[PDB]
C-alpha cells in the first residue's frame, strides 16, 4: 500500500512540480510568439506535452495506490469522486482562499493585486457551482 | 509595484500553483467523463480548464511585473532568456536530483514499478534539458 510512505509524498511533489512546468512552458511559448521565435515556441509547447504526461502518470499511480488528490486530500477514484474533489477545491478558493488573498494585497498596498483576487474568487465561485451541477447530474441517475 | 518580500508575493506563488494543478486535475478528470460517455460533462472540465489557464498566467503576469521570480526555480523570468534559463534550471535539478532521488526511495520501499515510472522520467528530463540548452544557444547567439 502507497498510503503513508515517502513514494506517495513524491508523486504528490511531482504532481505539482509538472503542472507547474505544463503552465509555465506554455506562458513562456507566448512570449517566443510575440518575438517571432516559431521553433522555440513549438518545442516549448511539445515539451509541455510531455509534462502532461508526466503529471497524468502521477494521478494514475496516486488513484491505483488508494491515495488522496494532491490538491484537495479528497479521493479521485470515481469520476463521481473527482467532481466532489472539484467541488471542495473551488469551495475553498472562493469562500477562504482568494478572499483572504484579497485582504491581505489591500492591507500591504496592493490594489490592482486585490481586485485580481476578487475577480478570481468571483470566477472561482462560479466554477464551483457549475461542478455542483454535474454532481446532482451524476448521482440523480 | 515591488512586491518583493511581502505576504502577497507568496499568495500569488501559492495561486500560480494551485491553478496549474488544477488545469491538470481538471483535463484528467475529462478524460474519465470521455471514457464514461460524459460528453456535456467533459466539454465543462475542458471550459473550466481554460479558466484556470487564464487564472494561472495572471498570476505569472503579477509576479513578473512585480519582480518577483519563477514559483518552480527561484530564478527571474522577465526576459525569454530568463524564461528558458529557469526552464534549464528546473530541468537540471529534476534529472540530476530529484526524480533518481524518488527512484532510488520507490525501490527500498518496496514499488519497483513506480521506481521505473521515476527512472523515465528523470531520463525524459534530463531530455528537455538538453533542448532547452541548444535554445539558449540560439538566443545568445
Ligand atoms: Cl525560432
Ligand atoms: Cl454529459
Ligand atoms: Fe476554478
Ligand atoms: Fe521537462
Amino acid at each position: 500500500d502507497l498510503k503513508g510512505t515517502k513514494t506517495a509524498e513524491n508523486l504528490k511533489q511531482g504532481f505539482i512540480g509538472e503542472s507547474m512546468a505544463n503552465r509555465r512552458y506554455l506562458y513562456f511559448a507566448k512570449r517566443a510568439d510575440e518575438e517571432g521565435y516559431p521553433e522555440i515556441a513549438g518545442l516549448l509547447r511539445s515539451i509541455a506535452e510531455g509534462e502532461t504526461a508526466h503529471a497524468f502518470g502521477h494521478l494514475d499511480f496516486i488513484r491505483q495506490g488508494g491515495l488522496t488528490d494532491p490538491a484537495t486530500d479528497k479521493p479521485i477514484g470515481t469520476l463521481e469522486q473527482m467532481i466532489e474533489s472539484a467541488i471542495a477545491g473551488e469551495t475553498y478558493e472562493w469562500t477562504q482562499m482568494y478572499p483572504g488573498f484579497a485582504k491581505v494585497a489591500r492591507e500591504e498596498g496592493f490594489p490592482e493585486v486585490a481586485e485580481w483576487f476578487e475577480t478570481l474568487a468571483r470566477a472561482e465561485k462560479s466554477h464551483a457551482e457549475k461542478f455542483q451541477n454535474v454532481l446532482k447530474q451524476l448521482k440523480g441517475g
